DNA sequence: CAGGAGCTTAGGAGGGGGAG
DNA sequence: CTCCCCCTCCTAAGCTCCTG
């Protein structure tokens, strides 16, 4: 019923994008931890891993392109 | 209902209003929400997308 | 309240796995 | 065919900005 679209902050994309240094495929646990860090449920983090490994796609193919 | 998915018939529909006009007014909207079977909302929303699809291939 | 835009999240089809 | 799980490709959609 409610999607508000999870706007993420700045300090959120902060621990996820180290997480995501360390493992673009983090386990169950490994989400669920950073998602009480950035106080959101764990759903919301991994839709974003999913979304980021697609922007990591999405810069290689850019940088070919470009 | 949670998600449209425009098929292949009626984005030839939707593409080819938007030849004709980038911003369409809610009549001619109305007109092609219709012929593709969606409500107009969708159309809407469409044009709003299909409008970024071209400024990002723009440059 | 409309109309726009930029940004990116999130439903959905659909490959693999499990099952009924 | 259906229901979950993993994963990707695709892009409709939600929020936040502007503008009257
Ligand atoms: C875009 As019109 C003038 O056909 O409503
Ligand atoms: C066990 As598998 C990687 O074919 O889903
Ligand atoms: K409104
Ligand atoms: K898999």
């Amino acid at each position: 019923q409610r999607r508000e679209r999870t706007t993420f902050t700045r300090s959120q994309l902060e621990e996820l994008e180290a997480l995501f240094a360390k493992t673009q495929y983090p386990d169950v646990y490994a989400r669920e931890e950073v998602a009480l860090k950035i106080n959101l449920p764990e759903s919301r983090v991994q839709v974003w891993f999913k979304n980021r490994r697609a922007k990591c796609r999405q810069q290689r193919q850019q940088q070919k392109q470009q």
